[PDB]
C-alpha cells in the first residue's frame, strides 16, 4: 500500500525551504533533492529572491519542468491589500511559476469577509495575466473553527484561487486530516474540483501521513483526480520518508 501512495505523493510535492536565513547553497541542494531516482517533485517552494538561482539549477540538472512556487503576504496574512498585491507583483517579477498568498484570516475572524475576497481577487488578476497559478493559504491551525475554515475556503474559491492550502508551516498547528477533509469538502460542495486544487502543508512528515491525505482525495473525487494541477504536498522531510518507503 505504502509504495504506490509514496510514488504518487512524491510527484505531488512542493519541496519547500522557507527559512529566515536560507542561502543559495541550501536552495541549490533543495533543487538537487527534487530530482529523485523515482521521479521529480511537482515543484519547489522558496522565497522570491532565490527564484533565479533555483531556475538555473533546475535547468542545469535537466529538470526544467519542476515548477517554482513562492509565498506572499507571508506568513502573517495581514489585511493590507496594497502590500499583499505588491508582494505578489514582485514575486511574478522574480520569475515565480506559482504564488502561494496568505489569506487575511485574522480579518475574517474579526468579521470582515470582504477583505479576503478583494485581496485574493487582486492577487489572482496579477497572477493570471502572467500565466502564474495562485494558491491561497487560509491557516486552518489559527482559524480552528470548522465554519471559519469553510468560509475562508469559500471566499478564496469565489475570488479565483487556483488552489486552497491549509497552512504556512509557520504556526503551531498546520495540516491535519480533519482540516484537509473540511477544505476538500468545500471544493466538492462548490463544484470546483476541475479548477481548484488542494494542498496540505506543514506537519506532513511521513509516508504514512501522505497516504492518509491521498485517501481523502481518492474518496471524495475518485482515484484519478489527484495530479499536479489538483494536489500538492507542502513538505520537506517527507521526501526522505517517501524515498525510504520506496527502497531508496
Amino acid at each position: 500500500d505504502l509504495k504506490a501512495s509514496s510514488l504518487r505523493a512524491l510527484k505531488l510535492m512542493d519541496l519547500t525551504t522557507l527559512n529566515d536565513d536560507d542561502t543559495d547553497e541550501k536552495v541549490i541542494a533543495l533543487c538537487h533533492q527534487a530530482k529523485t531516482p523515482v521521479g521529480n517533485t511537482a515543484a519547489i517552494c522558496i522565497y522570491p529572491r532565490f527564484i533565479p538561482i533555483a531556475r538555473e539549477t533546475l535547468k542545469e540538472q535537466g529538470t526544467p519542468e519542476i515548477r517554482i512556487a513562492t509565498v506572499t503576504n507571508f506568513p502573517h496574512g495581514n489585511d493590507d491589500i496594497d502590500i499583499a498585491l505588491a508582494e505578489t507583483r514582485a514575486a511574478i517579477a522574480w520569475g515565480a511559476d506559482e504564488v502561494d498568498v496568505v489569506f487575511p484570516y485574522r480579518a475574517l475572524m474579526a468579521g470582515n469577509e470582504q477583505v479576503g475576497f478583494d485581496l485574493v481577487k487582486a492577487c489572482k488578476e496579477a497572477c493570471a495575466a502572467a500565466n502564474v497559478l495562485l494558491k491561497v493559504i487560509i491557516e486552518t491551525g489559527e482559524l480552528k473553527d470548522e465554519a471559519l475554515i469553510r468560509k475562508a475556503s469559500e471566499i478564496s474559491i469565489k475570488a479565483g484561487a487556483d488552489f486552497i492550502k491549509t497552512s504556512t508551516g509557520k504556526v503551531a498547528v498546520n495540516a491535519t486530516p480533519e482540516s484537509a477533509r473540511i477544505m476538500m469538502e468545500v471544493i466538492r460542495d462548490m463544484g470546483v474540483e476541475k479548477t481548484v486544487g488542494f494542498k496540505p502543508a506543514g506537519g506532513v512528515r511521513t509516508a504514512e501521513d501522505a497516504q492518509k491525505y491521498l485517501a481523502i482525495a481518492d474518496e471524495l473525487f475518485g482515484a484519478d483526480w489527484a495530479d499536479a494541477r489538483h494536489y500538492r504536498f507542502g513538505a520537506s522531510s517527507l521526501l526522505a520518508s517517501l524515498l525510504k518507503a520506496l527502497g531508496h
